C-alpha cells in the first residue's frame, strides 16, 4: 500500500535530507501536496523487499549502481523528460541513469577520484604521470615522497591503467556488452607496466594502503595522494595547504577514473509517479531547490549545469566534476563483482612480483569476461551433484 | 532391429488406435504391406531408449513439442513431402513440426484452448476480457460467477497475457530466437495486470485450480471456463447446455493460446522410411483415413484442410482452430522448460501480490531469456535459493 | 491452550464414537464436567502438531503402533492404574501400550488374525497345518482349493513363519531389543521352508493377492482363508456358511500372529489429567460403557475380562481372542519398516525360487538388524557428501 | 621432534603469558634449563596440525574441553603423580583430565558461572529460584528487573534445569556412560518448567541474550545476572557495587553449572616428558608459582588447594569456586556436541512455546542421548532435516 | 547345477584340482558316486550369485577370509565332525571356519608370512628384529641390504606390529568383538615406531614394493625378504641358495603374522551333505587323499596333524607351519575393509612422517571399530563440521 497524493521520498541518513525537506514545504506551499523525507536504516536493503510487494517510497535516493539491481527487479519506474530538462543537465550524467536503453531515474550528484596536492611543497602539480618520477627523486632530496594512495584496491589504480586504452566492459547501443572487457589492452597492460615500474624502482610502496596513503599525506611526508570528495574534511583537520585538481596524463591522455553519481528513482509501485515528477524536474533540480540541499551538506559536484557553475568557484569541485567528466560511469550490472576480485589479484601480483603484467591482466581478462559463466557452472554443477546424493538416497 | 517390409506404429491409448489399424489394412488391402499398431504404456519415454539401440516402431504420434527432444538426439528422420501436399494442410502446422529449418513429422491433429460457456445461464458469448467484471456481477446477483479457470499452470492463464504484444521466445525465417524473450514487454504486463485486477476486485480467486474450475462449471456455478477438447466429454458425463466459441479480445487484439499439434515422425532406425512415406501422405492424411481414425475416438481440429472444413461444420471444432488459428504455436525448444517454471511463480506470485505484476514479470523475463547478459542474474537466483537450503539442516 | 475442567476426545469416524459420547452424558451427569467426542480429519497425524505445541484433544484414540511414535516425543501422559484395574484388562495387552518401561495408554479392543473356515465345504477345521495338503488334494477331486491368502504382505505369512521360534525384535523384561532379530533362526527357517513346499507342490499360487484371497472364499472356490474382523461384513454379505476358530499349529507349537490393540493416550499437555483418568477407569472401561461402545460399531474382541465374557459367546470374538491370546504383539518401534520391508521381499523371493529360503531370510536378518544401523549412515553420508558440494562455492 | 632441554610453552594471549615466562626464568635460576613461553594466534587448532606432524611445543594450556580432541588423536602424553601431589590439587579437577580412564594433564584454573548481584539494588542475595517471582514484581516498585541472564546459550539455562536430577552424561567408576543421559528426567523437566513459568509470567523475557544481560546490569537496570569471571572487568569499568555468590537452589538443591577447567597436558613427541612434569609439578603448581602467574592476569580459582585458601580471602573467587565444586566437571567427550545443539534448540522451542517443555528435551532426549536403539531416531531426524533442503529449491 | 547323487566341487585352477579328481574317482570305487571338480572363472565371485539361487557346487574350495561374506548371506551348510575328528586336525585350523560358534567348511591348507634368508649371505639368520640394524651395517659394507618386503600393503607391516601387542578385533571364545580393537596400544605403537626408525636411519626405503622386494631377494642384492609359500617357485627361477625360517622375535616375544587358511564347505542348497561329509572327514583328509593333491601342485602345511608332520621333514612347510602356529588367524567379517583401508594410511603417514606413531594409530583406531559407538562417533564428526560450515559460508 502506497496511499496518492502524497510524496514519501526516502534518502541516506548523512544526505541534506532536511535541506530537501524544505523543497518539501515549498511543494506544499504551491501545489499543497505533502513531501515526507525519511532515511530509514539500510533503505538500500529496505527498498527492495518494499517496492517488490508494491509498498514503500514513490521517489529512492541512492547510488546509481543499486539502480540496476533495482531496475532488473522492475521496481524502478521509466523517466520522461522533455528535451528541454536534459539540455539543463551535463549530458554524460543521462548515461549514469540508463538501463536497457531507457531512463530510470534523474540524476542528482557526482562523486569521482581526483588527485589532491599540497601546494607547499608542489607549487605547481604534475600534469603527465610520466613527470611524477622525475619529481619523486627531486623530493628525496628533502626525504620526502611526490605520491602514495592505495595500490591494494584496483578503484585506485584502474584510473591510470584505463587512460590509453583499459575498460571494464563496453556501451553499445546504451547498454554494457558483458563479453567485450578492456583488462589486457594495450593501454591497460601499458598503464600497469608503468605502475609496476614506479614500485620496483621505489618512487613507490607495493604496502601503501588507504590508512598509510591519507596519513602520509596529511603528515606532509608525501606531495600528493589520490582520494575524491569523502576525503577532504581530514585534511581541513591536519590543516595542509592543499590543492585538488584534474588527475595526471598518461602517454598524453587523461586518467579514466569511476564514478558514484546519486540518482533520484521513482517507484514502479507509485500512483504519485506524476507529482514525482513535477517535483524532481520543477522543483528539486533547479538552482533555488539544489541549494537548500547543498547548504544543510555539500553534494560535491552536481547534474544540473547552471548551479555546478556557481558551485565550481570552488576549484576542488570544479576538478572533482572535470575528472568525473573525463572518467568513465561505475557499471550498475552485477558481472562487476567478478571483474574487480581478478583485477585486485592482478595489481596484488604485478605489485609482489608472483606473475609479471601481462601474464596476471591475462588471468583476469579471463576471470573478468567468464564471470557471467562462472557463476552458472558452479551453480548448474552442486544442483548436478545435490540430485546425486537424494535421488540415490530412498 | 526392425523387420524389412512390415511397419510397427505406436501410439496413445486415448487415441482411435483400433480405427488407425483399420487405415493400416486398407494400406494392406491395396499394396500387400502389413501394419502393426501398439498402445505400449509410457510410449513417450520408452521411445527414447529402443529408438537409440536401434529398436521400437517406424512411426510415433505425440505431441510435436516432445518431438524437439527426440529430433535434438537425431532418432526423427526428415521428410520430403512435395510443395503439392504443404498446400493441401494448413500452413501454421508446419511451422510446429520443423526443427533447425528442417521437417521431422507429418502433422494430423490441432489441440488449442477455447472459450465454453452454460449457454442456459448466457447465451451470447463475451467477445472482450475488457467487460467480463460488468458481466460478473450480473451473475453474482443471483448466486453464479461469469468465469472460473485453471490460474495456477500458465497454459490457461497465458493466452491472455500475450494478446496485447506477449510472446516467449521470438520466431525468425526458420526458427526462434533463444535470447528474445516477450515477458515483461508492456503487453504482458498490461494483460497479467487485467488478469490481477480481476482477482483483486474478487471478481475471480487466485486459488482456483483445474480441480475446482471444471467442477463448478459442470455444476453450473459459473458460466464460462476455458479448457480445449479433452473436457468437453466430462461437461456431456454432466450433460449442461454447454456451447464453445474463439477466445474474448483483450485491448481489442486476439486472445492467443499455445498450439498442440498431434504429429507422426519416423524412426531414423526405419529401413521402411519410404513406406512410411507412402502410408502417411496417401492414407493417413487424407479425409477417408482421418474419418476412420476420428470415428474410434475424435481429433479435434485437424491440419488436411479438405477435412478440416468438413469437421469445421461442428462450430466447437471450427472455435478450437479459430483459436489455435489467431494462437501462437507451442515451442518444442527446452527453454520452455525455463519459460513455464518461472511465468508459473510470476502468475502465482502477482495472483498472491506477494510481488507486484512488474517485479514477478521482470523475475520471469531474466530467468527465461538465454542471452550471454542474464546468466549472472541465473547464476545468482540460483544461489540464493541453494544458501537457503544450507540454513534449514543446521537449525532444526 | 486447551481449556480446563472440560475432556475433548478424539477417536475414528468408524468407530463407536456416538456410543462412546453417551459414556460423556452420562460423565456430565454424574461430575458436571462436558465431554466433547469429535471424528477430526486426520486425527493420528493432527495430533502430532497440536499437542507437542500444547494444544490439542486431552484423551486419543487410536492403533498402539503410532502412541510408540507419540510416547518417544513426550506428547502422551504416564498412567497409574492400580493393580486391581491392571487385572480388570487381559495382562498381555497391558505390554502393548508400554514405552521405555513406561505406561502411555489405557488398553480398549484387540485386533488379531484368525483363520476362517467354510463349514460347507469343510465341517470341522484342521488343527496342524501339516494335514492342509492331505486336505487340500481331496478337494482338487472336487474342483476347489482348501487354502488361499495373501502372500504378498508378511503380516498374514508371518504367523506361520514365527510358529516354532521366529520373532521381529525380542520383548524383554518390558522392552524391545532392536539387536536380536528372529528371521534367520530353527523355526523361522521351518517355517517359510513349509510355505515354499506349499508352493513348490502347487497346493498355493505366489501370486495370491488380498483381492483374490477373499474373492475366492467369498465365492466359496477354496475353504479357508486367514483374515481378521474387518473382512467379517464381506462373508455375512455373501452368505457363506462361515466358522472362525484358532489357527493351525505347525510342530504342535501354536500360530503366532500380529496384534492391532487400540488404545485410549492421554495429552501430556492437559490440565484434566485426574478427570481423564476417573472417566477412562471407571466410566469407559466398564461393562456399562464399552457395551454402549460396542453396540454403536463392535470392536471384535476387548481388552475389559469381565464384558470379553460376555462378547465371547460370540465365536468369532472369542477367536479374534484366543488368536490374539496366543500371539505376538505388534511392535511401536519405528525399526519395524526395516523389518517389513527385508521380510516382504524374502517372502516374495522364497515364493517365487530366485531365492532359497535360508539365503532369502539371511538377507532379511542383515537388512533388519542392520536397518536401524544403515539409515544413520545414509543420513550422515549425505550431509558430509553436501558439505563436500557447498564448499565448492 | 622438538629439541632436548629446552621446554617451549604454549599458553593463549589473554592469559598472565609474561607472568608464566617469569616462572620459566625461576626454573632456568634453579637447572639452568631455558624456557620459552608463547602467544601463537588460534594455538587451540594450531595445535592439532602441527602436534599429528611431530612439531610444536611441549607444553600447551587451553580449557580441557579440546584435550577431549587431542587425547583422542593421541597428541598428549600419560602422566604419573605421586598420591601426595594428588591431595595437593582439589580431587574433583583430576575428573576433568581423564580420558580413556588415563590422566592426559595437570589441572591449573577453574571457570564457573554465579550469581552476581547489584548490592545497592538488593543488599541481600536470593537462595532460591523460588523466591525469584516474590522478588521480581517488588523490584517493579522503581520499574527494574530482578534477573537477566542470557537465555539462548544452555551454558547458562542449564544450572537450573539439572538442579533437581537433570546430567549430560552420568560418571560410573573413570567413564562417562554415553548411553545414560538426563535430558527428560524428572528433575531437568521440573527445572526448564520453572524456567518457562518465569518467562511465561513475565517475570523474565524470552529476548535475555548475552548483549542485553550484561549491558542492563552494567547500567543497573535489574538486581542480579548470571555469569563467570570473564564479566567482572565490565562491572568494575560502569562502576556498579555488585557482590558475587553462590546460584539460587530449585528445589531447595544447588544450581549444577559446567566446570570449565584451564589444564597442562604434554605433547607426547616431546622428549622433555621429565622436564615438563618437574616444572609443572614442583615450580608452577606451587603457592610461588601460581601467585607470580596470577599477578600478570589473575586466574580466578585454582586448582592447587594451598594457594586456593588464600585466594578464597576475596570471596568473589571463593563463590565461583562453590559453585564449580558444587555443578558437573564439563564433558571432553564429542557427544557433547550433538548434547549442545539439542538442548540449544529445547530451550529456545519451550521459551518460545513452539513445543511444550516436555515434547522439545524428548526431541533433545532422541537427538543426543546414544547409539544404540537412537540410531534409528536421529537417523529419520537427519533424513527429515534432509528433505526440508530439498523442499526449499521449489 | 545341483543334483542327488553325484557331488560337484568348485576350486582355484591354482590349486590341486586334478589330484582331487584322482581323490574323486577313488571315491566313485569305494562307494559309487561320481566326482566331477571344475575350476571356474571367478568362482569366489560366482558363488554368491548361483548359491543364492539354489544352484552351484556342492563343496567349494576357498579362503576362509570368504566364507564369513557367504556364512551372513546363509549360503553355507554346518558341519558337524564328532569330537574324536576334531583331534585329527591342529586345533586354531577349527578356529578359521566358525560363524558365530558353528563349524562352516573343513579346513585343509594352512598359509602364512615367513622370514625368507639368502644362505650363502647369511648362513643362521637372526632370530631378534632388535638385531637388524647392527647386521644391516655389516652387509651395506659389501653392497647388500640386511631386509626388504613391501611396505604399501600392511598385510605384511602387520607380523611385526601384532607382535608386542597388536591384533584387529578381539576372538572371546569363538566370536570376534568389532568394537574392541589393538590398532592403537602399547605392542602396536612400540611395532611402528621399531619399523619406521628402519626407514629414518636409512636400514630400510618406504619405496620398496612387492615388485621391488622379491626382485632384490631373488637377484640376491638383499640378504631377507618376507613372503609366504606363493613367493618360493620365484625364487627358484633365478635360484640363489635360499631357506624359509621362523619370523624374528621383537621385544622377545613371537611375531604374528596373518593365516590365509584353505578350507572347504558345502552349499546350504545341496541334498548331498552327507556324502560331502563321508568324502571330505574319510577321504580327503587322510594321508591317501592330501598326498594325492600336494603332489598335483602343493598347498604348503596343512591341518591334517599327521600327514603335516611328514610334509614337515622340509623345514619350509614346518616354518611355514610354526609362523602360521605363532601367528593369528584371518577375520572372516567384513569390518577388516574399514581396518585394512585405515592400517594402510598408518603406514604411510609413518613412513613419511607426515603423522607421527601415537597420531597415526589413534586415526586408525578410530577408522578400525565400526560398531553401535563408532558409526555414532563419525556422525559426530559430521555435525560438528556442519556447526563449523552455515556461520562460514
Ligand atoms: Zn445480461
Amino acid at each position: 500500500k502506497i496511499e496518492e497524493g502524497k510524496l514519501v521520498i526516502w534518502i541516506n541518513g548523512d544526505k541534506g535530507y532536511n535541506g530537501l525537506a524544505e523543497v518539501g514545504k515549498k511543494f506544499e506551499k504551491d501545489t499543497g501536496i505533502k513531501v515526507t523525507v525519511e532515511h530509514p536504516d539500510k533503505l538500500e536493503e529496505k527498498f527492495p523487499q518494499v517496492a517488490a510487494t508494491g509498498d514503500g517510497p514513490d521517489i529512492i535516493f541512492w547510488a546509481h549502481d543499486r539502480f540496476g539491481g533495482y531496475a532488473q527487479s522492475g521496481l524502478l519506474a521509466e523517466i520522461t523528460p522533455d528535451k528541454a530538462f536534459q539540455d539543463k543537465l551535463y549530458p554524460f550524467t543521462w548515461d549514469a541513469v540508463r538501463y536497457n536503453g531507457k531512463l530510470i531515474a534523474y540524476p542528482i550528484a557526482v562523486e569521482a577520484l581526483s588527485l589532491i596536492y599540497n601546494k607547499d611543497l608542489l607549487p605547481n602539480p604534475p600534469k603527465t604521470w610520466e613527470e611524477i618520477p622525475a619529481l619523486d627523486k627531486e623530493l628525496k632530496a628533502k626525504g620526502k615522497s611526490a605520491l602514495m594512495f592505495n595500490l591494494q584496491e584496483p578503484y585506485f589504480t584502474w584510473p591510470l591503467i584505463a587512460a590509453d586504452g583499459g575498460y571494464a566492459f563496453k556501451y553499445e547501443n546504451g547498454k554494457y556488452d558483458i563479453k567485450d572487457v578492456g583488462v589486457d589492452n594495450a593501454g591497460a597492460k601499458a598503464g600497469l607496466t608503468f605502475l609496476v615500474d614506479l614500485i620496483k624502482n621505489k618512487h613507490m610502496n607495493a604496502d601503501t594502503d588507504y590508512s598509510i596513503a591519507e596519513a602520509a599525506f596529511n603528515k606532509g611526508e608525501t606531495a600528493m595522494t589520490i582520494n575524491g570528495p569523502w576525503a577532504w574534511s581530514n585534511i581541513d583537520t591536519s590543516k595542509v595547504n592543499y590543492g585538488v585538481t584534474v588527475l595526471p596524463t598518461f602517454k598524453g591522455q587523461p586518467s579514466k577514473p569511476f564514478v558514484g553519481v546519486l540518482s533520484a528513482g521513482i517507484n514502479a509501485a507509485s500512483p504519485n509517479k506524476e507529482l514525482a515528477k513535477e517535483f524532481l524536474e520543477n522543483y528539486l533540480l533547479t538552482d533555488e531547490g539544489l541549494e537548500a540541499v547543498n547548504k544543510d551538506k555539500p553534494l560535491g559536484a552536481v547534474a544540473l549545469k547552471s548551479y555546478e557553475e556557481e558551485l565550481a568557484k570552488d576549484p576542488r569541485i570544479a576538478a572533482t566534476m572535470e575528472n568525473a567528466q573525463k572518467g568513465e560511469i561505475m557499471p550498475n550490472i552485477p558481472q562487476m563483482s567478478a571483474f574487480w576480485y581478478a583485477v585486485r589479484t592482478a595489481v596484488i601480483n604485478a605489485a609482489s612480483g608472483r606473475q609479471t603484467v601481462d601474464a596476471a591482466l591475462a588471468a583476469a581478462q579471463t576471470n573478468a569476461a567468464a564471470g557471467s559463466e562462472n557463476l552458472y557452472f558452479q551453480g548448474m554443477a552442486t544442483l548436478e551433484k545435490l540430485m546425486k546424493a537424494f535421488e540415490s538416497l530412498k
